[PDB]
């Protein structure tokens, strides 16, 4: 199913707790969320499904380019497909800057808002303002009212301090806390950066600095009066694509409870379609004065193989991120 | 927008006084649906999109493999869509054979039917009864209670005598009005064989004839009293893909007021991803070590090529069949 | 064997009385050799191998870039293979301009009368001199010395009259004759141009004017005092590829003796080696950390079938220039 | 030039004296012939271009199929190409079982010392005999009449004692000093086996033991009364391509005067011309109507592109092999 509020609040809660997280997988069609969707549940997994604001531009199509028409199309696609696979799956929109916010993320509010209102549950379980770019007060001031708006509408809000490469300092880590407490006004997740970067490149190039993440923790058990092991945040790892395993564990000690990949899923949908293509060129283009062959040019014969391979690197990153075999429904 | 029923039926209605018909656009996917979306409206037409049982199938993903999860959540999502163009754009189910009833047209009636209860329109605006592999008597009693429901539902009913190639006798005309009337008891499309055939050969190969229409029309005519020139079938040309204009215009003559379009489609819309593959071969593949090129494995910069391309198809249906310039909604 | 000069002349004296043609095919390696020799063989017909100046400079290698020592390579492969056939096979060098003659015809002139002074053959059986961009006197004056240079080492001098496009006058025809008479101070071969074309380009672009040839034959036999149906000129075509059956047959029918094939023949070499690639991709390329397959990047594998292709090609120009199964061995 | 047999004696002493070798690349046709000898040029390399008897039959084409004609035919085309280049180019046969010595090996012979009683050079610089399959004693028995043989007409003998993948044994290297003596007889190279395998395999799978080479060298020098360090053979080392650097340099220790590549310039040859077909997909392909693009169907546009990969690969080798710089022309 979707999953409501308060099965994502769990899902948040349980992976901190047992410390593994969530894949975000950014998808853009009908093709892409059934593939991840289909990776979740092949892993026994709970899973994120998240559209960019080009993502849900691209949803809309070329006649249309509007990110709200988008992002909502493609979420009633998934709450009818959701439906019929035993996992939980939690809707949610990444990146949207304050230029983007008036036509994004504040119009998808106020659909949830109108939701709820009648006594339903939110279209989308959490969206992500991305305030990176300007200055940090002013950031959490925008965050401190879309969190109140969020939580009204029971969706979890996620904010960015410091820009993911294409670090997070304990001043930063602090005011995030003094102005958005630790949950108890609405949860949030905070995508600090400690030298992760999106996009996938050579092996060894994207230095990450796990120690950053374990040091905001601490900051914010000490602001908090906690323990010293306490884990305050409920940490978003961006430019989860490419990343060494060993990365991964140590991202997971430290509360990333959502990682984000868009990269090596793209590869692996795209992988089978190029094959599918030089396999069958002389089906997939009119040669020599033939008609082709339309058992190859039906776009379901390479869209299949492009899903089956998106859906494989899905589960990948299910027992990556350690919640394989853990979705809350228990369906085993 | 979605067409209403009131304006489903007038779009056919306008379409047989004036001598032209409409494409039904195969569609399987978001991407499909929003290049068919895209063509009608760069045309200035209204238009239908279609999804047969296997296109349903595949929409609603490998890990679910159900028809109705396909068909309703493909409609939602262009349900949302269509609300941002102005033309008018109706959402059709093609060939259900009699043991697929109970799986597909059926449940989808029943979906429709409490809308329609609530006071709302229907999910589709009409159904295909394919029941063109059993006897004419059977076909035409599963027919006439179809249409009695389809009806009430205020979804309009296609029928198909004959089996289309992968011809309809006098008799099976006249059977025809016997039982259903001539869409004064609700309103049915006709899909009649006249040496049409589904997929795309060399030119010659397909060898149509028109003139089995013209000879219907007449049967239902003397039938029914009327002059001699009346056409009370609204007849769908299946098979549309790689007709010869001439062809396309003389169906026109006899009252075709729907064409399906699906090969020459699918052509269109892979043919430029085929391209993109190989000329970005080192991109979309990770090559001697390489890592490929994101922006040419990212979906999107393939797919939108492959939506423009079969946009471009479905403008070139529309002035095919002289609906171009004419929607209903008459925007212009 | 390799065409003996009397042999060529032979050739060509019973290809002008029969009104058949052969193909001159260019070849630019061991394997485009190779191919053209098998394709004369398996038509059972003698032909003519061709090496332009490009063809030559690419036979010598990057490493070079030497006209003179592409020809003689490639000539020298050529005396072995053809010695294992039962047809005649000629050898003979393409298009050579003012300002190449001292780098191309002029040194293989010189290699071929120093055999020649030794009791043997030349090394090449014709040679073009193409002046068609100077002035008809210069052109013809340098031909007269060449003919004469040419004939001394047993070797037929071909000669360009207009500019084949990327017509010949009555006039030019006629001093022709007056220059180079009709064979009996050497023979030799006249590119007349007609609205032939080098290339391939689609049905009708290319507009043939064998009118053109007819009227040099009358005013040739007119010069000569003979009877207006007299044949004094050997003809060549060049631009052959792409040309209607019909364009080629009322090409012989005025004398055309040689008909040059080089873009037809380039076609059918490339085209299985495209199709190898595509259809073996994940052999040809090392991808994804894989180390390809040797079988099909051995450049044999591939290289097999461009032959058997470019030879297939050749077999229908030799029934195209009606000279197939009339090899002078008469092997049957 | 083409190596004298006196140059090719000094060329492999010098070798040996000074702990590097040679390339001995196999070659196919005119391209890959272009392509090896410009890599040695390009490296400042002596170097050895050698024949298979699969080369040698594709040489001949496949209207011919013969050994001897392929080898001569490019043999004679390498005579005139390496003329023009200041290193020394030897010419070698590869593999040549019992079978196949009547039809490739001895006729050969023959022609080379016909050659030698009219005062002239071998056309073939050294041949192989690839007894392997057959026991030692016969292996050395046909070995020392064809050693004997091949002195006669200047030529140098290769031999093989185990079998190559696709270890030799202290008796065995004992046998084959007794037989052949240490040069004095005759010049003969050795293709000792200790653990090469012919092709490219993952890194790590080859598992060389070039102990073998050095407990050989040991074998000869007590049995020919030298001190320790001597190195009696002159050894050749098949399965070159994959190797790694480390390897090939601890076999240069222990006397590897030549190590034969074909799997690694295969790849480099076709690595391009893959590349090609795939950017340019609609110009060697006549697709959607269209008749392609001359310009780059044309055989040459991609394999000169093919030639300069090849011969890169080469330069790798005569840098590996530590030959590069050293021609001994020193032409600098
Ligand atoms: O962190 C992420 C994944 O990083 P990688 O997995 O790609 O490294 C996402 O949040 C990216 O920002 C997202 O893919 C960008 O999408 P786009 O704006 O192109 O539609
Ligand atoms: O008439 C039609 C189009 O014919 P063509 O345009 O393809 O000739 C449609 O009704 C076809 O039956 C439909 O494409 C079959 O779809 P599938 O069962 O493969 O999902
Ligand atoms: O007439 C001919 C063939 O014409 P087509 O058969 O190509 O029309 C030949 O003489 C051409 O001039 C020759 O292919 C040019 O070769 P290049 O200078 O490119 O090496
Ligand atoms: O050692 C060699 C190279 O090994 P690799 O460099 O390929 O490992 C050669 O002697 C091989 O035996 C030769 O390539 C076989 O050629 P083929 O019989 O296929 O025409
Ligand atoms: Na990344
Ligand atoms: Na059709
Ligand atoms: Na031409
Ligand atoms: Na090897
Ligand atoms: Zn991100
Ligand atoms: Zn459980
Ligand atoms: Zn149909
Ligand atoms: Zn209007
Ligand atoms: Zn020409
Ligand atoms: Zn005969
Ligand atoms: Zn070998
Ligand atoms: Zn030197």
């Amino acid at each position: 199913p979707i999953a409501t509020p308060e099965v994502y609040a769990e899902m948040l809660g349980q992976a901190k707790q047992n410390s593994y997280a969530f894949p975000a997988i950014n998808c853009t069609s009908s093709e892409t969320v059934n593939a991840a969707i289909k990776g979740f549940a092949d892993a026994g997994s709970d899973g994120i499904i998240q559209f960019s604001t080009g993502g849900a531009e691209f949803g809309s199509g070329l006649g249309v380019k509007d990110m709200v028409t988008g992002a909502v199309a493609l979420a009633e696609f998934t709450h009818v497909i959701a439906a019929k696979y035993p996992v939980n799956v939690a809707l949610h929109t990444d990146h949207c800057p304050k230029d983007k916010l008036d036509s994004y993320v504040r119009p998808l509010l106020a659909i949830s808002a109108q939701r709820v209102s009648k006594g339903g549950n939110p279209l989308f379980q959490s969206h992500m303002w991305d305030g990176s770019a300007v200055p940090i007060d002013e950031n959490l001031a925008i965050a401190q009212e879309l969190l109140k708006a969020a939580a009204a509408a029971k969706i979890i809000l996620e904010i960015e301090i410091g820009v993911v490469g294409g670090y997070t300092s304990p001043e930063d880590f602090e005011k995030t806390i003094e102005a958005l407490g630790a949950g108890e006004h609405g949860k949030y997740l905070l995508a600090a950066t400690f030298g992760n970067v999106h996009g996938v490149y050579k092996p060894g190039n994207v230095k990450l600095r796990p120690d950053i993440l374990a040091q905001g923790q601490q900051v914010a058990a000490a602001k908090l009066g906690l323990p010293a092991d306490a884990k305050p945040f409920d940490f978003v790892f961006h430019g989860g694509s490419g990343s060494l395993k060993s990365e991964i564990e140590e991202a997971l000690r430290y509360g990333v409870v959502k990682m984000n990949v868009d990269t090596d899923t793209q590869y692996a949908f795209t992988r089978p379609i190029a094959g599918h293509m030089f396999t069958n060129y002389d089906g997939v283009l009119k040669v020599d004065g033939e008609v082709g062959v339309k058992k190859v040019y039906d776009p379901r014969s390479y869209l299949k193989k492009a899903e089956a391979s998106m859906s494989q690197r899905v589960v990948q990153a299910c027992n990556d991120l350690h919640c394989a075999g853990k979705s809350l429904t228990h369906h085993h």
